[PDB]
Parts: structure tokens; C-alpha cells; sequence
């Protein structure tokens, strides 16, 4: 762990721009070693998740997904980009649930405003073909 | 690449000694990280195959052997460590000869003195048991 100064960073910054230059397997192998440096740190965690997601490798994603939210409770992040994996996987029910949670995690903050008009618009998606 | 230090050595250090400490999918992690920093680097492609072959995923470790030696068609080890996996495989006529490859590499050079008896003694398992 603290054999390593904020390096942590210039790795993040690394496996960050590989993520959006689309290189998502090798984000993924940085963002994994990142976890290793530092397991508390949730950043790591939602990086990995998304790189997962990227792939397509949903089940590993919403694994991710869930270690880093124990590292932090309150971020709504975690439980969203999970309820778009599990709707990936075709389970609305379990999706809802997550959006829900994402939704009272965000709570009006305009912060996550476009987050927010996201979550709204799955849910409407959920709602329009489960209210029939 | 080259957005980092020799930084490199630090986390070499660190998977290295995780190896060492029997924490293989963590060395694993770092050693597939350092692949990335640089992946024109044995010494990384040696790490991560040892890990894997630590684990007993002897495929995917005779895969990072083969790469690593592409980088570096001068050392004996790679030949060495894809024999030792082929042995687990069952696969002794392609072990026999990675041992000879790895055999030639070293040419009794005094420093791979210990490597050598192990090799000699490798093929002497297979030459007495192939010998019937």
C-alpha cells in the first residue's frame, strides 16, 4: 500500500485516458493494479466496473460495482452504473431497485443533475413496459 | 509508457515481493499493470507467468513465457519455466524441448549453474521414462 506516493494519481490519470481512448483492457489491468495499491480508495473501483462494462462483462462489473460502494456508502454512482449492467442482463426488477437507491443517494443535488435525468428516464423505461 | 518514472521499479519491487509472500493475484495484478507500462520488458513477462504458474494456470503461464521471449530470445528462464508447465500438462515431448532450448540458452555459463543441474535432471526424468 504505502510503498507507493500519490504515483496512485499519474497511474489513474493513465488507466483514465486509456478508458476513454477505448483501450478498456488495458484500463482494466491498471485500474485492477490500482486496487491492489489502495482497496479503499472507491475511485479504483468504479474505473474497474467501467471498464468491465465496456467489454460487456456485466456480472464482473456489477461485482466491482459492488466492492466499491462498501468503500463509499453514499456515492450514487455505484449503484447505477450496476442497475445498467443488470439491465443488460434482463433484470428489470433488480435494475429498478438500483435506480431507486441511486436516485435517494443523489437526492436533488444538481451535481448529478444529468445523472439524475437518467435515472428518471430508465425508471420511465421500467415503468412504460412493467404497468401493463 | 512514458508518462511514468522508473516508478516501474518501485511496483516491480512490490509485485516481486508479493510473489515472494505466496500473494500471487496480487503480484498477478501488478506484473499485468507493468505489462502495460511497458511492454517491451521481460523481466514483467517473467513475473506474470510465474504468478500464473504459481496458481497452477499453466496455459495462460506458458502464453506470458512465450511473449516475454520474444522480448528477450536470450534467456534460458522462459524456455524453462514453459517446460516446467508442459511437464504439468503431461506434455513431455514439448517440454523436452523447451529444456533443450533452455539448455543451449545457458551454453555453461557459470551463473545458471543451479538452473542447468535442474534442467539435466528434468530431461533425465523424461529420458528414463521416454527410454523403454
Amino acid at each position: 500500500n504505502e510503498i507507493s506516493s500519490d504515483t496512485l494519481e499519474q497511474l489513474y490519470s493513465l488507466a483514465f485516458n486509456q478508458y476513454q481512448s477505448g483501450k478498456y483492457e488495458d484500463a482494466h489491468k491498471v485500474f485492477q493494479a490500482l486496487c491492489v495499491l489502495d482497496h479503499y480508495d472507491s475511485r479504483f473501483f468504479l474505473g474497474l466496473g467501467a471498464c468491465r462494462q465496456a467489454m460487456g462483462q456485466y456480472d464482473l462489473a456489477i461485482h466491482s460495482y459492488e466492492e466499491g460502494a462498501v468503500m463509499d456508502i453514499k456515492e450514487p454512482r455505484f449503484p447505477f452504473h450496476a442497475a445498467e449492467c443488470l439491465l443488460q442482463k434482463g433484470e428489470l426488477a433488480e435494475a429498478e431497485s438500483g435506480l431507486f437507491l441511486a436516485q435517494e443517494l443523489i437526492a436533488n443535488k444538481p451535481e448529478f443533475k444529468e445523472l439524475s435525468t437518467r435515472v428518471s428516464s430508465m425508471l420511465e423505461a421500467i415503468k412504460l413496459k412493467k404497468e401493463m
